[PDB]
């Protein structure tokens, strides 16, 4: 890369979170995942006393695409919440270094046939997500792509709200590239986004949790979802979804953004629902 050909604002930021190349071992045959524009590798981060930290290392495959890449990392830099993915740092492709998430993404986790998360566990993951979003919303950050495929799960089954960004593999869900079936009605009609539109996404995420990762509206084509919603139609109540959790989802999908619950309300109500389970 030619550092000169990027905004000095992005440049000094990336220097506050820099990781010297000699502190980071990237294992290049050890590919976690590779999409069209980016890839992710296993990595080892050494600290100044020699202790090894297993990490994921995100990379570009390939000025514009480099400036976007670096910006995606920099956005994350000050998120510090246990339900939001954090940045370990950036190494000058430039390398964005993330903590390793043993269980990968939440959608793949809940679809895995060899494990049985209970209805309680699934509601539990939804609650963790609500807590990460309450934090993001407190910082006035709008996610715009909240979905189970963008939430990670660590060795302690802690959910980390994240966004694969350029490293998206799973791309059929986008059609601007737009995750239309997680989108609020007014984002679909205006291509504009808010915290209340993340709330709409959140309700769809909860439906993913309760169906163990079923695809939403599978008999609806990308572009047709707008008129479907305007006809007064919504996602059906999953078989094991408690009535009050389905009522939560419906409130998330209210046509008036301002009538959707806040993430603070979601946290309190879903905590109550979750506590009712043996
Ligand atoms: C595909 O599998 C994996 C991907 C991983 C990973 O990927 C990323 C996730 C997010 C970002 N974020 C980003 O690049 C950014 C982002 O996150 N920003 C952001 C946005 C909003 C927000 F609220 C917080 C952060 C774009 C910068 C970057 C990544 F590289 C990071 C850490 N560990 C991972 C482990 C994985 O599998 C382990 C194998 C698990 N198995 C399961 C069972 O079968 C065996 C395999």
């Amino acid at each position: 890369i030619d550092l000169s050909a990027l905004n000095p604002e992005l440049v000094q930021a990336v220097q506050h979170v820099v990781i010297g190349p000699s502190s980071l071992i990237v294992h290049f045959n050890e590919v976690i995942g590779r999409g069209h524009f980016g890839c992710v590798y296993h990595g080892t981060l050494l600290d100044n006393d020699g202790k090894k930290i297993h990490c994921a290392v995100k990379s570009l495959n390939r000025i514009g695409e480099v400036s976007q890449f670096l910006t995606e990392g920099i956005i994350m830099k000050d998120f510090s919440h246990p339900n939001v993915l954090s940045l370990l740092g950036i190494c000058l492709s430039p390398l964005v270094v993330l903590p390793y998430m043993k269980h990968g993404d939440l959608r793949n986790f809940i679809r895995n046939e060899t494990h049985n998360p209970t209805v309680k566990d699934l509601i539990g993951f939804g609650l963790q997500v609500a807590k990460g979003m309450k934090y993001l919303a407190s910082k006035k950050f709008v996610h715009r792509d909240l979905a189970a495929r963008n939430c990670m799960l660590d060795e302690k089954f802690t959910v980390k709200v994240a966004d694969f960004g350029l490293a998206r593999d799973d791309k059929e869900y986008y059609s601007a590239k737009l995750p239309v079936k997680w989108m609020a009605l007014e984002s679909l009609q205006t291509q504009k986004f808010t915290t209340k539109s993340d709330v709409w996404s959140f309700g769809v995420l909860l439906w993913e949790l309760m169906t163990r990762g079923a695809p939403p509206y599978p008999d609806v084509n990308t572009f047709d979802i707008t008129v479907y919603l305007l006809q007064g139609r919504r996602l059906l109540q999953p078989e094991y979804c408690p009535d009050p959790l389905y009522e939560v989802m419906l409130k998330c999908w209210h046509p008036k953004a301002e009538m959707r619950p806040s993430f603070s309300e979601l946290v309190s109500r879903i905590s109550a629902i979750f506590s009712t389970f043996i």
